[PDB]
């Protein structure tokens, strides 16, 4: 048994754990050194051609430390600038993959009421960054999914379940909470009260399987899209972070090495192992890593690490400029008259590009946990794009404009004037709201005893639009 | 000091090494065991409409045992059918990978006259298959590059020499002696007696390094090409077995594993180890050639492998179709008046397209040697011809054939009929060239003791186009 084998008071505030495991509390808490915030907007222009008329086409950023989830969900500029808890953009789904609070609410309100409403409707509530609780249980300390959408994913692609699964796998699955791509599904049901209400229900995409090809058919199937492009009007599917399904394809997946392996190796005590909980980059402490089971020397590993990378980038640029001269010439060809019928198999063409190209891309290490399958993937996506060109020049023949040219988005000030999104307005309205709800929403939390002001010490010195200097 | 220390007395004969070295002569013999021919125009149609105008589209197929390579190159119609020594397609360079009488007649006539007239110059000489004097000294038995090119390659991309490598190394470079890309210089010379002559010598493309990149830099800087397209009358580069560049950029040669640590591995006697000399396929014996390096399962080791073939087989099928249709399309805007002005851009992506995707898949086991490097460069390749097409689009459109559909190609004889190929004609003149010519130079050769006729035994049951039911 624990030293807490009755539960922890409190156990969403991960402060509540340090008592008993002072030395996974402090490593931990030092996630907070990756505070780098590297805008993939200004890295990848072409991404914001891809991503017209849907939020990541305002803000979307590079992953830092856990340490800053809960404040970079509030950031983004995607969650834009609610005034209350019934304004903004975005739905409660959003908290979900951020906070310990999440379970705690989930356990509470139920899941489908946690589902229910805007993400402003818990801005008082879900106040703590990714905590022991999401992956521990609070009386035994064993590994645990505290996410019901987990173990319903694995069993429609025909996994075990977290219960059902060896440590081994659950030193993966625990990460695959949150660390796989999803949709919302829309679910209506009716509460305690007999009110019926409508739900956006976090579901993973994995009942014809965790391939890439697998769930753009069961997206396919059910004629699903994320939005509807502002430029090309392709039904348009959004890949999020797929980094397990990815991981999966892999060599070191399929050889069985876990996340933790990797990314919270052990450290080395004698009796007393400990797992080192400074999520961050494994190449940091190779000798911790990677080396207790390479032979050759660290560098010539990094010097193939960064070939990979290369050779994903290499891909990776000709897809997405491909994929953004196809919305651009779709969008041209509807300024001229080109029917929606005469537009159809382009416009499939490029929802099938680019969910190829964005699920190779959209998982930040998947260059490196499997890197044959992304260069497939790029590949595959490339050729999509460019089979929707070869049809574009026709129709754009049909309409008199065969000598089009598409044009330029090579920095992120050209493309999002393309895509028509005015930062300008959406920055200033995010810092009002920033300077009014949010301190509220703090200042709430705090009084109520959810949110202990420690866990704000730098938290919120940089975004993609300030930087006061140092997080 | 070796039994032989003064050399072998008709050293090019492979069965003179057999009274000194009884169980390498043995296992070396057993490559009479891999007698499959595979015809590969037959499995991959497109590859006929890319090398239109060119000896691949005649006749094409996958490597087999070292047992069968003279014979497969007398058989191959791609050698035709001379009727004396002045005769015939190829010159005298297509024997040089393929027995080591190449050696004994370049240590003779000198390499220039060697490189010089056609291949039906030595067809009485050249009548031993890759024997132990192609890679041994026949004084010492050490490991010994016995052609001048693979040195002059190697300095010239800043490598090491042969005599200045590592053992390590000596062990992929004996097979670098023939498993690389090539292509035939034209070099005028003076012989002893005054004559002008010209040799065809062959040269490796290396001197701006060996990715195919750096190559394709070389052969465009000395504006070369292998032949000029049948149909797209493109000027195009013919990649050759690259093995051995390939092998470079792949983990297993990063590591410094040799292409003798999976093809001739060790085997077992105490103090008398010695090396399986029967160069086949390793994971016919993964014991020998992978369980030594890996903890993984056998099965699983091979489902990886299977994984990499399927991956290569989609991006190769993707680029040599759209190749294949570029070249089509080329062909037809040719027809409809297109001057070569308005088809220079065209035919220079046709051409880097073809030579990506060529450099990548004409090296058999590339797909496992090097998949990274396979997969980006079929993506790379596919990336050109998409860019032709696209520019052919508006080529055509100009013509007034924006319609136009390039016709298919999904079967080798609707391949050869597009690439005006008479086969019937090729194989007649073929069997009478075997029935006659051929017949002499094999009774000339044992008649002069250059030619044991205890080597032929089998070898001559198969070729893409006869098959007496076993090698
Ligand atoms: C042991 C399992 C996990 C592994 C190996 C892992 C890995 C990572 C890595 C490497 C990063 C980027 C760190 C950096 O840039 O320095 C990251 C960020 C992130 N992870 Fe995890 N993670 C795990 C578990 C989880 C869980 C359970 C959640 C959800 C509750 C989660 C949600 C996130 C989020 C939202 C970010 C972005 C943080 C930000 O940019 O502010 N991760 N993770
Ligand atoms: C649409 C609602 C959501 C919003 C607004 C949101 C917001 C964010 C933000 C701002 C980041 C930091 C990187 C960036 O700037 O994009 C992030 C990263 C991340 N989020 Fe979310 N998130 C949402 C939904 C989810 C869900 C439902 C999950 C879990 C199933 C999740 C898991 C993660 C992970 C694992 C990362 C780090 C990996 C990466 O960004 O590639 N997110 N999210
Ligand atoms: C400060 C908060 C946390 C505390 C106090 C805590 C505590 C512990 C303890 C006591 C162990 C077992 C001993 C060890 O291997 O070190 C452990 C291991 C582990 N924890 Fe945590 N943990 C925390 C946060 C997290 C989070 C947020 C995750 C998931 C993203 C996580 C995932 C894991 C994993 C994968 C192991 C390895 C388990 C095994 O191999 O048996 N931990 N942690
Ligand atoms: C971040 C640390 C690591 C790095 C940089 C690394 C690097 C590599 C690379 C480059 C490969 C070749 C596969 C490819 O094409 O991608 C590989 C394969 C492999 N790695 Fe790792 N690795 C790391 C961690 C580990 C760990 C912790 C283990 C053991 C638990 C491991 C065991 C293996 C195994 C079993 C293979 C398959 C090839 C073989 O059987 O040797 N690796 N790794
Ligand atoms: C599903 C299990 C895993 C998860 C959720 C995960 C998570 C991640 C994430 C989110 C990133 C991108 C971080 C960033 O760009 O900020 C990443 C990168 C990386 N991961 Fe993992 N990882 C997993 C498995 C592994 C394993 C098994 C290994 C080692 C064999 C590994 C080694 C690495 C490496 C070397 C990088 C790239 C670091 C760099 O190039 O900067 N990961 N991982
Ligand atoms: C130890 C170094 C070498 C390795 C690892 C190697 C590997 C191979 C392999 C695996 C095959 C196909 C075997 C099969 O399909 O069963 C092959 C065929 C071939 N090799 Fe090598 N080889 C080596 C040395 C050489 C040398 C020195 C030459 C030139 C003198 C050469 C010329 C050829 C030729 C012409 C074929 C095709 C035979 C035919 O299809 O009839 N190889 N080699
Ligand atoms: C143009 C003159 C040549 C001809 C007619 C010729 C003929 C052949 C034939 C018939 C094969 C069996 C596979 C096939 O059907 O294509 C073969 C394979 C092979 N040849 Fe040649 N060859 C020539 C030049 C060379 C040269 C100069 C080298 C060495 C630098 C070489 C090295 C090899 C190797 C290593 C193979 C087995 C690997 C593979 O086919 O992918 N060949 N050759
Ligand atoms: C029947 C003809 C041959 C004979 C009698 C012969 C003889 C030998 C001998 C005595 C050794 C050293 C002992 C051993 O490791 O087994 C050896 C090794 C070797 N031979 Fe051969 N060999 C023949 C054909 C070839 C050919 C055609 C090649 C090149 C394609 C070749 C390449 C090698 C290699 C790479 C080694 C390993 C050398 C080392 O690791 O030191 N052999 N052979
Ligand atoms: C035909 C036999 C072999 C097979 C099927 C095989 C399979 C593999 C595979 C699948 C990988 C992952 C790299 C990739 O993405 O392609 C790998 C890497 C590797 N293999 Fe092999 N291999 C074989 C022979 C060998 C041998 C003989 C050695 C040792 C002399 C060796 C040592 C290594 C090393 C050092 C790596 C790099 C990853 C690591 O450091 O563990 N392999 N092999
Ligand atoms: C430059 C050095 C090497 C040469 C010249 C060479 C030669 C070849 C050739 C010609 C093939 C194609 C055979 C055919 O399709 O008929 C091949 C395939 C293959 N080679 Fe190598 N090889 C080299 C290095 C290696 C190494 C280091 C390994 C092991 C780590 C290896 C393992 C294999 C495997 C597994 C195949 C595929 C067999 C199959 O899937 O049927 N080779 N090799
Ligand atoms: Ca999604
Ligand atoms: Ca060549
Ligand atoms: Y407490
Ligand atoms: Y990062
Ligand atoms: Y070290
Ligand atoms: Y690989
Ligand atoms: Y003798
Ligand atoms: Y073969
Ligand atoms: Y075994």
């Amino acid at each position: 048994k624990t030293a807490h084998s009755q539960g922890i008071e409190g156990k969403a505030m991960s402060e509540e754990w340090a008592r008993y495991y002072p030395r996974q509390f402090d490593s931990w808490k030092k996630t907070k050194e990756s505070d780098n915030i590297t805008d993939m907007l200004k890295e990848k222009p072409a991404l914001v051609v891809a991503w017209a008329g849907y939020p990541f086409s305002k803000d979307y950023n590079a992953p830092r430390g856990h340490y800053y989830a809960l404040q970079d969900n509030i950031n983004t500029l995607r969650t834009g600038a609610p005034v209350d808890g019934k304004t903004g953009p975005l739905p409660s789904a959003c908290w979900t993959c951020k906070s310990p609070d999440v379970p705690r609410i989930i356990e509470q309100d139920g899941e489908l009421e946690y589902f229910t409403g805007k993400w402003a409707k818990y801005g008082d509530e879900i106040v703590n960054t990714i905590g022991c609780y999401n992956c521990h249980d609070d009386k035994s300390a064993e590994l645990k999914s505290k996410v019901p959408y987990l173990d319903r994913g694995l069993s429609a692609a025909g996994f075990k379940t977290f219960a059902e699964s060896t440590h081994q796998e659950k030193r993966s699955l625990v990460c695959a909470q949150c660390h796989v791509e999803f949709y919302f599904k829309k679910t209506e049901w009716k509460d305690d009260k007999g009110v019926d209400k409508t739900a956006m229900v976090v579901t993973l995409p994995w009942s014809k399987g965790i391939s890439t090809e697998q769930m753009e058919a069961y997206y396919d199937e059910i004629n699903f899209a994320d939005w509807t492009h502002g430029i090309s009007k392709t039904p348009m599917l959004k890949a999020q972070h797929p980094d397990w399904e990815l991981y999966k394809t892999g060599i070191h997946g399929q050889k069985g090495v876990s996340c933790a392996d990797c990314h919270m190796p052990y450290t080395q005590e004698g009796a007393v192992k400990y797992s080192d909980h400074k999520v961050g980059n494994p190449l940091d402490n190779m000798d911790k890593s990677c080396m207790n089971c390479h032979r050759e020397s660290e560098q010539k590993l990094k010097d193939i690490v960064k070939q990979k990378f290369e050779r994903k980038e290499f891909l990776q640029d000709i897809a997405f400029d491909n994929i953004g001269k196809a919305h651009l010439e779709t969008g041209k060809a509807m300024e001229l008259g080109a029917t929606d019928a005469e537009l159809k198999e382009i416009r499939t063409h490029i929802r099938h590009a680019q969910w190829r190209a964005d699920m190779a891309i959209a998982g930040h290490g998947s260059f490196f946990h499997a890197p044959e399958e992304v260069l497939r993937l790029l590949a595959s996506g490339n050729e999509e794009a460019q089979k929707a060109r070869i049809k574009l020049v026709k129709v754009l023949a049909k309409y008199g404009a065969i000598d089009y040219v598409a044009p330029d988005f090579e920095t992120k000030e050209k493309a999002q004037k393309l895509a028509k999104v005015d930062m300008e307005a959406f920055i200033a309205e995010k810092l009002k709201f920033k300077q009014t709800l949010e301190q509220e929403w703090k200042k709430q939390a705090i009084a109520k005893g959810r949110l202990n002001p420690e866990s704000l010490k730098g938290v919120d010195e940089k975004s993609s639009y300030y930087d006061k200097t140092k997080k």
